[PDB]
């Protein structure tokens, strides 16, 4: 009954030239780090060592004009960084950033690889730069290369073709990218919740709404859980949860769950504008443990709060060893009764457990 970790200093070195300030912080997964260190989690865990991915693993998800494209930023002067940089829809490049990115897929797929052999029942990733708004063949959004949906190939091609991963992303912002990576797929349900405000939040695409079901024979894979007019906290994101997260998951029964755990919904972000608590991420975490034998991997995600992140991540991973969740403190917010029941709605025809 172990939980691995792996965390790589090395990630640090992706960073913004021209605004140090920017909140995608290297100190993102430093913080997180210090935070298992100063609640001693970090002696109660296995350490899994950090990898660079490979460029064959890499073309599991993405085109090859996408890796050489960020492959090359490695030795491009400042101002050529710049100017590619700008070329995406909010990315920001360094020397370094082609191989922090190698790092966070690479430590999730040895993180994978130590679950599925048995080695751990579960782990957490406290990677940089992020990966669930990373497209096939484009950068986007503070992600290169999608991570989460990496490693669910990774984990398909150690075991079985067909193996059925779940992707559970809390960000709270639409994985654009795992979307449409798996949209054919039925072999990968993605189920996200996400701030959707009609289209108005980021990444501002309808693909986020409750009616993309999945394409071809991946219809019903795709499960989308759009919050409009609310802040909203524990009280909606366990009322999602209970009627469709658990039930749908319950039903595709998965034989491994990642989670792109971003952090961005928590109480205190900057950008999200929510109030998840540490104590709500520990039971959404509590609740995924009942799925796939325990196998659960949790890949950081998004999440600019260094106290909110460093404090909800390290809940999760206090519910991975076995720790007791902890304790939550309301009436949904009218709207949410309403995404809920939009999402039934559409997904009711594919999954007989709604
Ligand atoms: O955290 C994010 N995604 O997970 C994120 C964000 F919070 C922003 F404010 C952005 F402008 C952006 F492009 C992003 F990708
Ligand atoms: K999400
Ligand atoms: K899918
Ligand atoms: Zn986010």
């Amino acid at each position: 009954p172990i939980t691995g970790l792996v965390y790589d200093q090395r990630m640090m070195l992706h960073h913004n030239m021209w605004d140090s300030h920017h909140p995608e912080l290297p100190q993102r997964i430093s913080r997180i780090f210090s935070r298992h260190e100063e609640l001693r989690l970090l002696s109660r865990c296995h350490r899994i060592p950090a990898r660079l991915a490979t460029e064959e693993e890499l073309a599991l998800c993405h085109s090859s004009k996408h890796i050489s494209i960020i492959k090359s930023s490695e030795h491009m002067k400042p101002r050529d960084l710049n100017r590619l940089g700008d070329e995406y829809n909010s990315i920001f490049i360094s020397n370094e950033s082609y191989t922090c990115a190698l790092l966070a897929a690479g430590s999730c797929f040895n993180s994978a690889q130590a679950i599925l052999t048995g080695q751990v029942r579960n782990a957490v990733a406290i990677v940089r730069p992020p990966g669930h708004h990373a497209e096939k063949d484009t950068a986007c959004g503070f992600c290169f290369f999608n991570t989460a949906a990496l490693t669910a190939r990774y984990a398909q091609s150690i075991t079985r073709e067909s193996l059925r991963v779940l992707i559970v992303d809390w960000d709270v912002h639409h994985g654009n990218g795992t979307q449409h990576i798996f949209e054919e797929d039925d072999s990968v349900l993605y189920i996200s919740l996400h701030r959707y405000e009609d289209g108005a939040f980021f990444p501002n695409s309808e693909d986020a709404n409750y009616d993309k079901v999945g394409l071809g024979k991946g219809r019903g894979y795709n499960v989308n859980i759009p919050w409009n007019g609310g802040k909203m906290g524990d009280p909606e994101y366990m009322a999602a949860f209970h009627h469709l997260v658990m039930p749908i998951a319950r039903e595709f029964a998965p034989e491994l769950v990642l989670v792109s755990a971003g952090f961005d919904a928590a109480r205190g972000d900057p950008l999200g504008g929510f109030q998840v608590t540490p104590e709500g991420y520990a039971h959404l975490t509590h609740q995924l443990m009942s799925l796939a034998a325990g196998r659960v991997l949790i890949i950081l995600e998004g999440g600019y709060n260094l106290t909110s992140i460093s404090e909800s991540m390290s809940m999760c991973t206090s519910m991975l060893l076995g720790d007791s969740p902890p304790s939550l403190d309301t009436p949904l917010k009218t709207s949410a009764t309403v995404s809920i029941n939009n999402v039934l709605r559409a997904h009711a025809p594919f999954w007989s457990s709604l």
